[PDB]
């Protein structure tokens, strides 16, 4: 087991709080949906736990009761940490209550999520380093995606992407500055599959479906411990580079937020079109860089004033394709040019093509263009495909995982 015990918050998840104008049937539905939630969890072994700082009086039909009365009746295979209950549980939102639990129950700190939907639980979450599960059946949120509109979609997120023991299909490092980790194998018989239309909605799966797969694999691999920053490369074509990141930005917005580090979308720059791979890497080094100044606030459109300080932080590079690296290593190219440190993530790595490394003999200027010739560049290594994917890993098993994904239903 990855997932060992889900953390709930009552204000707008359990309870609705904000509001008292809610649909008079919906409070119901969410109570039968969450003993659904809770008794699937319980099903797979997972512990549910309630996580709160007061002990609430509760209007029922009955009169009132306490907070811990009304969850022990209703949802009774439930643990209740409550602050006003026990004076060993640290203050939510600095994040400790999070350690508290680890000790209690003997865990890791991602052997957990947490579902929540107010600003407090948001930081008790992010502070506690746990990864964010943004409730919105009561409040809704228009800034970033993912959220889950409803507890079925926590389930449906359990069940397909983190139950399983791979969490992803092929994997690999080289020296000790490369690695690079793809959801699921490849294969196609046509000569350029298109993951979007040439003018947006997504081919293979839907946004939804890639997030919550990212965001399950990033989180319980442990490969988000300690990020900073997750970005996006650029397409080929400078007049439309950003294709990929404007169907995704939403969603990347909100698994950045949960993540507790930064989305940049725009901190790449294709100044030049470029032929597409992902073929001389040359053809991709030559026509990108680095923007000096990305946007640093996606609701103003606020920018940057001077470069964002990446020396020594974890960025995490997310693509659609990986099929040679040719992108992917000019990404990282650049951005260990600026002194990061570079985790190259893909959705898809394309079967039976290896991953060739490489490495610069002159000297880049990250945050313009530069023009190197194929003689400045270094083959200093492969990632093998054959090598590197993991157990059970085919391309046949995206398919199926997308049909389990769109199909899903509460099970029997």
């Amino acid at each position: 087991m990855y997932l060992k015990a889900v953390i709930f918050s009552i204000a707008d998840v359990v309870l609705p709080l904000t509001s008292n104008t809610q649909p008079q049937e919906l409070k119901s539905r969410i109570d039968s949906e969450l003993r659904k939630l809770f008794a699937f969890l319980s099903s797979k072994g997972i512990k549910v736990i309630f996580l709160t700082n007061k002990n609430r009086n509760v209007r029922t039909h009955d009169g009132i009761v306490t907070l811990d009365e009304y969850l022990k009746r209703k949802f009774p295979e439930s643990i209740h940490f409550c602050r006003e209950l026990d004076n060993n549980i640290p203050a939510k939102q600095t994040g400790k209550a999070i350690d508290f639990i680890m000790a209690a129950l003997e865990l890791k700190r991602n052997e957990m999520i947490y579902v929540g939907r107010s600003q407090e639980d948001l930081q008790a979450a992010t502070n506690g380093n746990t990864l964010f599960i943004n409730a919105t059946w009561y409040e809704p949120v228009t800034e970033y995606g993912f959220q889950f509109s409803e507890p079925k979609e926590i389930a449906r997120f359990i069940d397909v992407f983190c139950l399983r023991e791979q969490l992803w299909g092929w994997q690999g490092h080289f020296n000790e500055d490369v690695h690079y980790y793809a959801l699921a194998p490849f294969s196609t018989y046509v000569p350029e599959f298109t993951m979007y239309s040439a003018n947006a909605k997504l081919s293979v799966g839907s946004p939804d479906f890639w997030i919550r797969y990212l965001g399950a694999s990033i989180y319980f691999s442990g490969l988000s411990e300690g990020a900073s920053f997750i970005t996006t490369y650029v397409g080929h074509n400078a007049e439309d580079p950003y294709k990929l990141a404007n169907i995704m930005e939403h969603d990347l917005k909100g698994l950045a937020v949960s993540f507790k580090g930064k989305y940049l979308k725009d901190l790449f720059l294709r100044h030049t079109t470029a032929i597409k791979s992902q073929v001389n890497i040359t053809s991709q080094i030559n026509t990108v860089n680095l923007n000096p100044a990305p946007i640093k606030n996606l609701i103003t459109g606020e920018r940057y004033t001077n470069p964002p300080k990446l020396k020594g932080k974890k960025i995490l590079v997310i693509d659609d394709f990986c099929t040679e690296g040719n992108a992917h290593e000019t990404a990282r190219m650049y951005l260990k040019a600026a002194g990061a440190n570079v985790i190259n993530i893909s959705w898809l790595k394309t079967i039976n093509r290896d991953v060739s490394i490489c490495e610069p003999t002159r000297k880049i200027r990250p945050w313009e263009a530069n023009t190197l010739d194929v003689d400045d560049i270094n083959y200093v290594g492969t990632i093998g495909y054959a090598e590197n994917v993991t157990h059970g890993s085919a391309p046949q098993v995206l398919s199926e995982k997308i049909q389990q994904y769109d199909n899903w239903d509460w099970p029997q």
